[PDB]
């Protein structure tokens, strides 16, 4: 009911230089680019994401992105209204945490793993405060700014609630039972996804329910079957994931409490995660351009 005073910044085609192509898929095309804000005398490294139905959707993704401000959520720097709609957002130099955990398995420590968990839990709790259900929380949708700093992305599904959301193609494997069965989406349904996300990291990017068709997941979870205990996980950690995968959504841990546990755990990570051998000129990062 609070009026959304977020400002939407329109950018000049000329204001920024499109460098390389970070990636092209179903979601669209992402480009590595530089943004020079006119008289500003700053260079901002950015990522530029590029039909009326297509244009409608991208703008709603912009509406959500502009309305958020958190050290653990991807920021919209502005939009460019050309022949095509482009979202200009802070460049995350290390891409998605999924590829990162996959590509750096042998050098990823328990301290990092446990902190990533805090950082996600934090962001998710911010989106909770902002009455916004993510609906698509995965390790692929969590970007790496620095290995010491991760931020939540992909607000294409994000739904801003007011005073259980009722709903296209969907993940299934990160989805909660009620979401699969009844398209009921809540912050606690995001807790399920967070649990799954943790499982992805503790397995160093293992595919959830590998070799199981999505049409089977429904009955599987109804039967009481869940994702197994990742080898690096002490029972203390696996229990947290197991609490996210409860049938009663009120029995799922609150994001504010997951922040607590994971922080307690990151105060001594080796007790909780058992990993083998655990022991150009005027450039400014967006996080410093306010
Ligand atoms: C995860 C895919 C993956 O790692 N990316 C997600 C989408 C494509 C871009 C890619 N990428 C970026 N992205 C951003 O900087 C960015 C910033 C803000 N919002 C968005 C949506 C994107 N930056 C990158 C730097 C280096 C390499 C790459 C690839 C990169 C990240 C796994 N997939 C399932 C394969």
């Amino acid at each position: 009911e609070a009026p959304n005073q977020a400002l939407l910044r329109i950018l000049k085609e000329t204001e920024f230089k499109k460098i390389k192509v970070l990636g092209s898929g179903a979601f669209g095309t992402v480009y590595k680019g530089l943004w020079i804000p006119e008289g500003e005398k700053v260079k901002i490294p950015v990522a530029i994401k590029e039909s009326p139905k297509a244009n409608k959707e991208i703008l709603d993704e912009a509406y959500v992105m502009a309305s958020v401000d958190n050290p653990h959520v991807c920021r919209l720097l502005g939009i460019c209204l050309t022949s095509t709609v482009q979202l200009i957002m802070q460049l995350m130099p290390f891409g998605c945490l999924l590829d990162y955990v996959r590509e750096h398995k042998d050098n990823i420590g328990s301290q990092y793993l446990l902190n990533w968990c805090v950082q996600i839990a934090k962001g998710m709790n911010y989106l909770e405060d902002r009455r916004l259900v993510h609906r698509d929380l995965a390790a692929r949708n969590v970007l790496v700014k620095t290995p010491q700093h991760v931020k939540i992305t992909d607000f294409g599904l994000a739904k801003l609630l007011g005073a259980e959301y009722h709903a296209g193609k969907v993940p299934i494997k990160w989805m909660a039972l009620e979401s699969i069965l009844h398209r009921i989406y809540t912050h606690q349904s995001d807790v399920w996804s967070y649990g799954v996300t943790v499982w992805e990291l503790m397995t160093f990017g293992s595919k959830p329910y590998d070799g199981i068709p999505a049409s089977e997941i429904s009955s599987i979870l109804e039967k009481g079957e869940r994702l197994p205990q990742p080898p690096i996980c002490t029972i203390d950690v696996y229990m947290i994931m197991v609490k996210c995968w409860m049938i009663d959504a009120d029995s799922r841990p609150k994001f504010r409490e997951l922040i607590i546990e994971f922080s307690k755990m990151a105060r001594d990570p080796q007790r909780y995660l058992v990993i083998q051998g655990d022991e150009m000129d005027d450039v400014v990062d967006a996080d410093e351009y306010l």
